[PDB]
């Protein structure tokens, strides 16, 4: 469909023709006849359009979009210029700011910047109704995003995982072990950050990782 990156439709296409997806777009659809939904159509899949899937090599999950204006754009925690970062996002600058050499709050909230080096940031319900967290859970947004972080299980090699949070870390609990990467902890939102997130060093810990398995690590300051 539109807005769906090519080397993503060509291995998750076989998704959209499913009646548990058929279902899930109706009631999108039916929605935002009624409703603003978050994110706009041509940003729900926003995840796919920032580099190829067989270029992902470490992958953030999350739950639910922003539902506020302007805030979500189809990837998880980040938020398009002008808008500030959401309490989660600055609470994963500041780890950055003690675990990454000469890190740079850049002011904005757009992780862009991650998605092209290879971060997949992948939320497990892709719409909300706006002002109403979790609106549209369990409708069929969960079967899909675990049909791709499957996929990328399956197919992938050598990713690393980043879990935060119980939600997360139920998510990702089947990745092979062996053949990919997983580092847990609490999630950045003010509720838990102190449970764990602060001091986790994830994302120089991904590098190294990424290193020893011979690829390129990310700059997380690219953004
Ligand atoms: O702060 C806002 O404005 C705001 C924050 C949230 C999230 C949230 C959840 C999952 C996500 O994927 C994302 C994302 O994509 O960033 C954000 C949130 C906030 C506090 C929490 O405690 C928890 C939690 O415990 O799970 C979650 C949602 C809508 C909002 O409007």
């Amino acid at each position: 469909m539109e807005f769906f990156g090519e080397s993503w439709k060509k291995h998750l296409s076989g998704e959209f023709g499913k009646p548990y997806f058929i279902k899930l777009m109706g009631f999108v659809a039916e929605e935002r006849k009624h409703y603003t939904v978050y994110p706009p159509p041509h940003q729900v899949f926003t995840w796919t359009q920032m580099c190829d899937i067989k270029d992902v090599k470490v992958v953030i999950l999350g739950q639910d979009p922003y539902h506020g204006p302007n805030q979500a754009h189809g990837l998880c925690f980040s938020v398009q210029r002008p808008v500030p970062p959401p309490p989660s996002l600055e609470n994963i600058y500041k780890e950055l700011s003690t675990d990454i050499e000469d890190f740079v709050h850049p002011g904005h909230g757009d992780l862009s910047g991650w998605a092209k080096q290879g971060v997949l940031l992948l939320n497990a319900v892709l719409t909300v109704r706006a002002h109403q967290a979790n609106s549209h859970k369990e409708r069929g947004w969960e079967q899909f995003t675990d049909a791709v972080v499957s996929w990328l299980n399956q197919n992938s090699n050598g990713l690393v995982f980043l879990l935060w949070g119980s939600y997360a870390q139920k998510k990702g609990s089947a990745i092979d072990r062996k053949r990919h990467h997983v580092l847990q902890t609490a999630h950045p939102s003010p509720l838990s950050v102190y449970r764990g997130f602060f001091g986790c060093r994830h994302f120089s810990k991904t590098n190294e990782l990424l290193q020893k398995s011979g690829k390129k690590p990310i700059d997380w300051k690219e953004l």
